[PDB]
């Protein structure tokens, strides 16, 4: 459901081929919130339940609404949490292909963490999806230090956070269809591009 800790819980003698690290939006529950479970179910269908590990960003990431106003669009403690999960993936399962995503504050968090990541780990992230990306205007639709071809941004018309504001309007809450279809589609395609079939 809304909490998945497959990387933390997983046996390193039986690593998955694909590890997905996902950060939820402000005020959302568990470590996957509203969109993450939808993405996860579609990744399990493509790779098999034992072929993919789903890991939400929990721990120090409290998804507090006010932290959207901080410099990087989230807290330093949250960035450290997400960086630590990428590092854990790299150490536990060195041969796994990584994929990532985030919604709202979680999109800012994914972007900041990927910017700060050691390059050798960053380069293992085959694709990243961002919904309601609160730094979309500021970062010109990119994740710093990360290629555009591996990035997919979902920013609805009328979602004010995508145009430089912090006001939450109805289109910000309308990413369900993207999470069910085009987002997992993109992630699956980017994994298959590097792993084959």
């Amino acid at each position: 459901r809304t909490t998945r800790d497959d990387l933390i819980n997983g046996n390193s003698a039986s690593c998955a081929d694909v590890i997905f690290i996902y950060a939820r939006g402000s005020t959302e529950t568990g470590n996957l919130g509203t969109l993450g479970p939808s993405i996860a179910s579609n990744l399990e269908s493509a790779f098999g339940k034992d072929g993919v590990w789903i890991q939400g960003v929990g721990g120090a990431y409290r998804a507090t609404l006010g932290d959207n106003a901080l410099p990087r669009g989230t807290s330093s403690a949250a960035i450290r949490e997400m960086l630590g999960l990428f590092q854990q993936a790299n150490t536990k399962c060195p041969d796994a292909t990584l994929i990532a995503g985030g919604y709202s504050q979680g999109a800012a968090l994914a972007a900041a963490s990927i910017e700060d990541l050691d390059s050798a780990i960053r380069d293992k992230i085959a694709g990243t999806v961002l919904f309601g990306y609160t730094k979309n205007l500021q970062n010109r639709g990119r994740i710093p230090n990360y290629p555009a071809d591996r990035t997919k941004v979902f920013c609805n018309t009328g979602d004010l956070v995508c145009t430089g504001s912090l006001i939450v309007a109805a289109p910000h809450l309308a990413y369900g269809p993207d999470a069910r279809g085009p987002a997992p589609e993109f992630l699956i395609e980017k994994v298959r591009a590097v792993r084959g079939s």
